[PDB]
């Protein structure tokens, strides 16, 4: 478990674990308190694993990026330094650590790239090349195949990844194809059709390259300088140069200490960091074992700030942007390390792979979970192909936060498609929580009999009978020890005062073949009175080229959205309604609103025929 009057810490081996040690042998000496530091193989992978349960450190050590899953999961603690406290340490670095307005780490230090050796400007290499190339050199060599190098000149002018707005982040304001990003990206790619640079230099090229003495400068950051050191190159480190007199933004990287909220040590933990760990001799005592190159800390960064190396890394981060702690990232990242490919490759133009990239970034389904097989609780059947593929489409709707349609033609197993994702929710997620399904009468049965086949372990409410019948159901609900619920339409509209007061976790409609006229008097309930966040339909028809059934689709799968409005009239003509002018839209108008809808509703809906599968 998690034992009381103890410290447990966990930190990479590639870090000064002997030498944080140390500072918990000073801890136990003057206080008594054992503190234990262990580097434990995938321990951000660990963690989460660990920590869901109730066990693992109290305390750990990795960059304020991972730590941003953490805090939405609620693994780690609000963390409570008094003014005087924060202070102490870089304003900025407590962004890197402000989840939800919420303090969740002690930042410890900072890593940014750096300009290794000057060219006060990016403008003013395409010269020094013409020299080095005539004494039998380079001027510039760094890893181009990788996105995380090239971006500093792409951010410089006007480029981002996610627009920072009042405490979050804006996974659908994405800057990759603004005017600033293209300016740098084309300054790239002109380097590389000049000849000055080439478009096949990797890590390994890039790295080989300065250490031989082959080329006058290379982009990188302190993990390299221990190989330079190595090969007894005079180089010296800077400040990276300014792009249309703005500065390079390369991503900040700041280690940071998290103190786990299942831990009963939260007072020793703060006590600990706070006054043995940040400040000067603690931090030195984990810098002489391996160093930690800038540091939060102002007085001991001041020192450190005497050697120019560090200095800079400072100078680039304090000019830079910290990397934001939300998963889109991997989205963001595998979108411009193509996009930079393709561009500087010539396979596509500038304006060409950033418009790509900047379509892929801000794409509904961001964050990506490969479903290899089912759900362990999924027996006495096998999922097929596509059925496994709908799990997968049906999981990312859950991990994207967004609502979905399976419009499967009838008999596609859309019901074990569902039953499939409850069970994977289960296995994979702890996502126990109740579950609604509405089905029509007809196939009620049937929904009770495929859960008692493929998932016995799914403990089941059946909402029918006659009133008394359902009272005796009551107790069961408040209880919460079932997983699921199964009713009619009718049960959800006349038994509101009962079921309107779960906090469903997932919801789902079937509405079999066709929807009806009480499809829409359920959703005006569900809509007002209903709390489920995740919604899923399941359809036989597929995407409607009618704007009523459109506008319904709307209502239920974004109930927060249409409010006040209670109409697709008076929502399509709100852009012409300044004047006070009621006129409905047309044949032409409702058209084109017909056409952009479908366009709007293309990742949220996944239909499969009959004549395709098999
Ligand atoms: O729309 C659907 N299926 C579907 C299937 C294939 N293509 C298309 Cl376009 C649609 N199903 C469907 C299932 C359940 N509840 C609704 C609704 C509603 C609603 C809520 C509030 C106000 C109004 C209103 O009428 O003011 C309507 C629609």
């Amino acid at each position: 478990k998690i034992e009381e009057g103890k410290l447990v810490i966990w930190i990479n081996g590639d870090k000064g674990y002997n030498g944080l040690a140390e500072v918990g042998k000073k801890f136990e000496k003057d206080t008594g308190i054992k503190v234990t530091v262990e580097h434990p193989d995938k321990l951000e992978e660990k963690f989460p694993q660990v920590a869901a349960t109730g066990d693992g450190p109290d305390i750990i050590f990795w960059a304020h990026d991972r730590f941003g899953g953490y805090a939405q999961s609620g693994l780690l603690a609000e963390i409570t330094p008094a003014a005087a406290f924060q202070d102490k340490l870089y304003p900025f670095t407590w962004d890197a650590v402000r989840y939800n307005g919420k303090l969740i780490a002690y930042p410890i230090a900072v890593e940014a790239l750096s300009l290794i050796y000057p060219p006060k400007t990016w403008e003013e290499i395409p010269a020094l090349d013409k020299e080095l190339k005539a004494k039998g050199k380079s001027a510039l060599m760094f890893n181009l195949q990788e996105p995380y190098f090239t971006w500093p000149l792409i951010a410089a002018d006007g480029g981002y990844a996610f627009k920072y707005a009042a405490g979050k982040y804006d996974i659908k304001d994405v800057g990759v194809d603004n005017a600033g990003a293209k300016a740098g990206l084309t300054f790239l790619v002109d380097l590389i059709k000049n000849k000055h640079m080439n478009a096949d230099t990797d890590y390994s090229i890039a790295e080989a390259a300065f250490n031989k003495g082959e080329t006058a400068m290379t982009i990188n950051g302190p993990w390299a300088w221990s190989n330079i050191d190595t090969s007894a190159v005079n180089y010296g480190v800077t400040v990276l140069p300014t792009f249309k007199g703005q500065p390079s933004k390369p991503f900040v990287g700041v280690l940071s200490a998290g103190i786990n909220a299942a831990s009963p040590n939260k007072e020793l933990a703060k006590e600990f960091l706070e006054n043995y760990l940040l400040t000067d001799e603690g931090l030195e005592a984990v810098n002489k074992d391996k160093p930690l190159g800038a540091v939060a800390l102002k007085s001991y960064e001041e020192e450190l700030a005497k050697d120019p190396r560090i200095a800079a890394t400072m100078e680039n981060a304090q000019k830079g942007e910290i990397m934001p702690n939300i998963p889109q990232m991997s989205a963001f990242w595998y979108a411009v390390r193509t996009a930079v490919i393709n561009a500087a490759s010539g396979r596509q133009t500038v304006d060409e792979a950033l418009k790509d990239a900047q379509t892929n970034a801000a794409a509904a389904h961001a964050i990506s979970e490969r479903v290899e097989k089912q759900s362990a609780l999924l027996i006495n059947g096998t999922l097929k192909h596509y059925q496994l593929q709908g799990l997968e489409w049906m999981v990312s709707l859950y991990n994207n936060n967004l609502n979905g349609i399976l419009a499967d033609e009838m008999g596609l197993g859309k019901t074990i498609q569902t039953i499939a994702l409850i069970t994977y929710l289960m296995e994979h997620k702890r996502l126990n929580g109740p579950y609604l399904i509405i089905v029509p009468l007809s196939t009620l049965s049937n929904w009770t009999y495929e859960f008692d086949k493929w998932a016995p372990s799914v403990v089941k409410i059946s909402y029918k009978g006659t009133p008394a019948m359902r009272r005796s159901l009551v107790p069961q609900l408040r209880s919460g020890k079932f997983n699921v619920l199964l009713t009619t339409y009718e049960y959800i509209i006349k038994d509101k005062h009962i079921l309107a007061k779960i906090r469903w976790k997932y919801m789902i409609v079937d509405e079999g073949h066709r929807m009806k006229n009480h499809h829409c008097k359920l959703t005006q309930v569900l809509n007002t009175h209903y709390v489920a966040p995740r919604r899923i339909l399941l359809t036989g028809t597929p995407l409607q080229n009618k704007l009523p059934e459109l506008w319904a689709l709307l209502n239920f799968l974004l109930p927060t959205i249409f409010k006040s409005c209670s109409t697709f009239e008076q929502w399509f003509n709100a852009p012409f309604a300044m004047t006070g002018e009621r006129v409905d839209l047309n044949e032409e108008e409702t058209i084109l609103i017909i056409r952009r809808l479908h366009k709007v509703l293309r990742p949220f809906l996944l239909r499969r025929l009959k004549k395709e599968v098999e």
